[PDB]
């Protein structure tokens, strides 16, 4: 009588063991293959600047092959860390692998001549690639 | 009467748990010692190179202590990693711990004076050794 | 009639079940603050070392948080690890953390002055500090 | 009752690291100095 | 019947994993926050000494921003690291962030005028910070 | 349970750091210091 | 061993490896110490 039950608890354990490795199947899937995926770098440079009255432009060139969106430009006080100008832009803009693009700060921000900044740029996935340049 | 069952039942789990302590122990002992056997690890190293006419000859060193096969042996283009000759050697050879020998690659292949070539052997078991050399 | 037998054995069952729950409990919590407490570390350091005739004198600091007890010192070879003069000490010695004791390697043996000469302290839970010198 | 093998391969591990501290502060040292006095 | 041994089974695990949880946290939390403070780097430098008589005095200066504690003062043989004087300070001097202090040698010690000397001080932590100076 | 050893191994690669920078602190100053003093 | 040696906790002990074996100077050399419940303690060293 009490193998009746024990064959009953066997069978249990094993339609439990099945839904155990169903799911540890998925799991181990999708989380080790986002890994994968997310293990990818990306990479960025800033060819060169330029200063038109009171708006910067720079230029950003994908040395990557993956695609990459600009969200944001700043001008860095030295040393400090501290923003004089700068914000998310009005919106995004894509930049292809082996192009180039053209970026403007966002804002109005006054310089000064012979003064030190730091322009810099960061994607949307959180890359970072920078500057400095002499205010004319 | 559900107590002579309870016993068997009893007899029964103590001999599956002997059975998986048997195949336990053979196992955890085989595949342990595969695996501290396979943490080895194998040292090349080739000394120089000469050629003569249209055939290159190496001189493989093991700085390891561990018997050595030779098994195959190319000429790899500059930073293409695309082979212009060789393949599996028609005897693998043998290299004693702390001597050295005297491996040809296999066939025959041109060669252009003051070209950047590299020359490389591997292993039985997969290691890589290799360098470089001015072609006269 | 086995319905009784049946209740007994789920009585059986549940004090069996008590008793391990008992044991489990207790064995968990000594083997576990067992590692817990022996993963803690130790460390040591020696600031300096003098020679007096031929005898050895080694200053060592408690640079930990734990008491420390030193209970033998050698004198190693360069580069073969084979000690010359060394052994337990008489009695072990005890540093307090943030102070310092002196250490005087046990036995006499005689030493060349210009030779490479490593100087070895062990603890009682065998943390290993050591540093070379200079004979004079 | 896996967790009595998990506890025991918890103390397993411990013990192999504690032993990886005693040779690698052992080695540390020797070479650290060694490579100090050839600075010479 | 064996169902009320396996329920009472799983009861006992779960109380079992329950206290390997409390365990675990507070390990991991105590040793992980051991680790971060451990962790920490202190610097110091001297910036200048004097001699008076047979008594030499130190500055040292803390260029950290945690307090430092001088417990040994040293003067160093030159190329054999061999002490002429020093040892344990009679009460420990603790220098505040951003300050300056003044360190006399335990102990008198001759001096040679022209001669080589390295003095050397030791945190209580154990940092290590030295130069040398000729001895007038 | 491959946590807990990875704990014990950051913290013994923290000691391990923290040795290194005891005696590189200790040889730069010694060695920086000689050849200070020897361009005399 | 020709009898087995009892060694105290915290303390040290002085064990001969039995036998008479030649050696070879600057050769490899491992020496390997077991317990009688099973441990295993060993290291390497230069043969001088």
């Amino acid at each position: 009588e009490p193998i009746v039950a024990a064959v009953l608890l066997i069978v249990v354990a094993v339609i439990g063991a099945v839904l155990v490795y169903l799911w540890f199947s998925g799991y181990v899937t999708r989380a080790t293959s986002q890994a994968e995926q997310l293990s990818a770098a990306e990479q960025l440079k800033i060819e060169a600047v330029s200063k038109t009255g009171t708006t910067v432009s720079v230029n950003v060139r994908n040395v990557g092959e993956v695609p990459v969106k600009i969200a944001s430009a700043y001008v860095l006080n030295a040393t400090t860390l501290t923003m004089i100008c700068g914000g998310s832009l009005t919106s995004p803009q894509q930049i292809d692998p082996g192009t180039i693009q053209t970026i403007n700060v966002p804002g109005t921000c006054n310089l000064i001549a012979g003064a030190r900044y730091i322009v810099k740029v960061v994607t949307a996935r959180g890359t970072e690639a920078a500057a400095t340049f002499i205010s004319p």
